[PDB]
């Protein structure tokens, strides 16, 4: 896996937007988030059939693109992407049907984008242990899964600001809940591309406010997981930085990718590119935690690689330039 990584989300639906057969992705993007696993009835056994292809056809397309170094990764999540581990037998339920479906396709890994049940139960108040079903459940999913395939194996996941930087502000219900499961993780996640856009503002360390969509907002965003953070207003309760190479910013590939805000102009993205990579300010608010960057630091996500098409390739272009320049 490259070292500055454009990661796409593939759309296996047509939303107005079209279907891109996988032979079709611009060879820009680096690793591709096929969209979406989904789930039945039962909220925990994991469902997929391509949505073009025999199943035969759709692998082959797989194992061409992972051919010519590309990751091809399975992303649990979207509306019905409906995850609930209450116990054990759910549990084991996701992680049979998640082997299953990596066995049958091929994927690189999964990506974890579901948002359902995550909520911080009262008293689980510690993200080194937490107690709450749901988050234990799919720490414990993950980490089985992770040990299937080993340290080859792509673990990504794209949990909205709240669940992750909002834990500066609180603990609790869905504010820091997605903290316990990075931790749980850690060890196994490839990276985590928080979704910056419909978001609204956001708090940063420097307790000042940001708008999404703005350079310092994404600078100040990113920071929390490249320096760690203070939880819940309790300074003796840090949470730790990630390594650099395991920290991405997801963001919209057009303006109507995220229809409630968020998208932000290449332009200005890479003025938070280069403070974030090199130390080198553009004049912003928000001061970086350190003085001259965080060069690991491992690149963009975007929804979606299907909105990008249809944006003239902005963001894969635009991107993929930028990173190649470094
Ligand atoms: C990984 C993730 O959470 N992706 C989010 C997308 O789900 C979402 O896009 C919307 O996805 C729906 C399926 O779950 C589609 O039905 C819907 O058409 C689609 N909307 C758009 C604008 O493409 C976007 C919304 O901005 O957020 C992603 O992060």
């Amino acid at each position: 896996l490259g070292s500055k990584l454009l990661v796409g989300y593939w759309h296996n639906f047509d939303n107005g937007t079209g279907i891109i057969k996988l032979k079709d992705v611009s060879p820009k993007w680096d690793v591709i988030n096929v969209s979406f696993g989904e789930t039945g009835g039962d909220r925990s056994t994991v469902e997929f059939s391509p949505v073009y292809g025999t199943d035969a056809d759709f692998k082959s397309d797989i194992s061409y693109l992972k051919s010519k170094g590309k990751k091809v990764v399975l992303s649990i999540g979207g509306q019905n992407g409906v995850v609930l581990l209450p116990d054990n037998a759910a549990k084991d339920r996701f992680i049979n049907s998640i082997q299953s479906l990596i066995d049958k396709y091929g994927f690189d890994g999964i990506d974890i984008a579901l948002e359902s049940g995550i909520y911080l139960n009262g008293n689980d108040t510690n993200f080194k242990n937490p107690t709450t079903p749901q988050i234990v459940n799919l720490i414990s999913a993950i980490r089985t899964i992770s040990d299937h395939y080993g340290p080859d194996f792509l673990l990504s996941m794209a949990p909205e600001t709240a669940y992750v930087q909002g834990g500066y502000s609180a603990y609790g219900s869905i504010w820091g809940a997605y903290l316990p499961i990075i931790y749980g993780v850690k060890d196994k996640l490839t990276y985590i591309h928080v979704q910056h856009y419909n978001a609204g503002s956001g708090i940063g360390m420097d307790g000042n406010n940001y708008n999404q969509g703005t350079a310092d907002y994404e600078v100040a965003m990113a920071d929390m997981l490249l320096h760690g953070f203070p939880v819940g207003g309790n300074a003796n309760n840090i949470f730790p930085a990630l390594r650099s190479d395991q920290v991405m910013i997801g963001l919209p590939a057009a303006p109507a990718a995220a229809p409630s805000g968020g998208y932000i102009s290449p332009t200005e993205m890479k003025k938070a590119l280069n403070y974030i990579i090199k130390g080198v300010p553009f004049g912003g608010k928000y001061k970086l935690s350190n003085q001259s960057g965080y060069p690991a630091f491992r690149g963009l996500m975007s929804w979606s690689i299907n909105w990008d098409a249809k944006n003239n390739f902005e963001f894969s272009n635009n991107y993929r330039t930028y990173f190649d320049g470094l």
